[PDB]
């Protein structure tokens, strides 16, 4: 798998992207890697922000599906025209697939000015695909049409350029230390998981574990922040505040809108999430450092409130090697060989723990 190591790039805050080709002859595009959506969508028109775009006129293997797609988001949108064509990943497996492609023809607040990517690879499941679940996502096509095992893994390394690896069809054991620990994919739409306990510096928040997963908890490479449900965020901050009241901060910094410049680190607590294990009454925990939730912009607060559920974004994923084990409906976490630490504390994955009533923690 050494051909796929270090195949991810990006700039701080503008997502991680992989190089892909579409059409024949191949057109090279940089494509955002997103485990929190399910469409393969690329710019197909000369939008000012774009370095390049999909030119369908130039592709002999392109087929029109004669159907449109409109994708609104909380802020802005994209829309396009559905079709299929041949796709490959230069620093991925040595295969070629016919996949669905949304050719983006109109967008609003989608593309980023100054970014170096031109599309998005939705790696989540068909149920959240637009317009509906009959548009087969790229990874489903890849597995169906080739002998690539139904599994991928992400080492997101962070920092200004960022780097990483998407190991398609397997695991590279050199990218983590210790052991992988697995949590069940609760249902195949998002990569939904169940959090069963939260600790701020060893201290249980003592909330009903249901609140951690209201109305869901997901693993999302397209989100920067650790995102927590409203009630949980307030409890969490009230706790991080108290744990680090040796220094003073405006109430807007936790919302979170100011810097701080030099580094102590040690006034801030570690954050531990306990995830449902593979075995009845068994859990494990993942622990992140302030290095993960204090993002340079001098730093900013990268935990924020949400009404979509818990979102385990880059803040979480940058501490760990993450295995999206689709074949066994599970997600693996191990300590990342590249995560940003100091000489006191490191990110951790630890188990097993005894946790009762873990099935009560999921929202219905
Ligand atoms: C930023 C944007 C602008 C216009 C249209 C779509 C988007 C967009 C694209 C990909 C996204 N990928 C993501 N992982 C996220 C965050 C996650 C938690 C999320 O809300 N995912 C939804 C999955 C279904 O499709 C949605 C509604 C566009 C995002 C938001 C996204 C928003």
């Amino acid at each position: 798998f050494v051909e796929m190591v270090d195949n991810l790039r990006g700039k701080s805050g503008q997502g991680y992207y992989v190089e892909m080709t579409v059409g024949s002859p191949p057109q090279t595009l940089n494509i955002l890697v997103d485990t929190g959506s399910s469409n393969f969508a690329v710019g197909a028109a000369p939008h000012p922000f774009l370095h390049r775009y999909y030119q369908r006129q130039l592709s002999s293997t392109y087929r029109d599906l004669r159907k449109g797609v409109y994708v609104p988001y909380t802020q802005g949108k994209w829309e396009g025209e559905l079709g299929t064509d041949l796709v490959s990943i230069p620093h991925g497996p040595n295969v070629t697939v016919r996949a669905n492609i949304a050719a983006i023809t109109e967008s609003d607040k989608f593309f980023i000015n100054g970014s170096n990517w031109e599309g998005i690879l939705g790696l989540a499941y068909a149920e959240i695909a637009r317009p509906d679940d009959s548009l087969e996502p790229f990874f489903d096509s890849l597995v169906k049409q080739t002998h690539v095992p139904n599994l991928f893994s992400l080492q997101l390394c962070g920092a200004a350029s960022v780097g990483g690896s998407m190991i398609i069809g397997g695991i590279d054991h050199s990218l983590y230390t210790g052991s992988l620990w697995y949590t069940p994919i609760r249902r195949e739409w998002y990569y939904e998981v169940i959090i069963v306990r939260v600790e701020i510096n060893g201290q249980d928040l003592k909330m009903d574990c249901k609140e951690y997963n209201y109305d869901k908890s997901i693993v999302d490479s397209g989100t920067t922040n650790l995102r927590l449900p409203k009630k949980v965020f307030e409890a969490a901050v009230k706790s991080i505040k108290a744990a680090s009241s040796t220094e003073k901060f405006p109430d807007g910094f936790w919302l979170g809108e100011q810097l701080v410049c030099w580094t102590p680190w040690n006034i801030f607590p570690v954050i531990s999430l306990y995830l449902m294990g593979e075995v009845t009454n068994q859990s494990f925990r993942i622990t992140i450092l302030p290095q993960q939730y204090l993002r340079p912009v001098c730093y900013k607060f990268a935990i924020s409130q949400s009404s979509t559920g818990t979102v385990m974004g880059a803040v979480i994923m940058e501490g760990f090697y993450v295995v999206f084990d689709r074949a066994r409906k599970r997600i693996g976490f191990a300590v990342s060989a590249c995560h940003v630490h100091d000489e006191f504390r490191t990110a951790a994955v630890e188990g097993p723990f005894v946790t009762l009533d873990m099935e009560d923690c999921g929202y219905n």
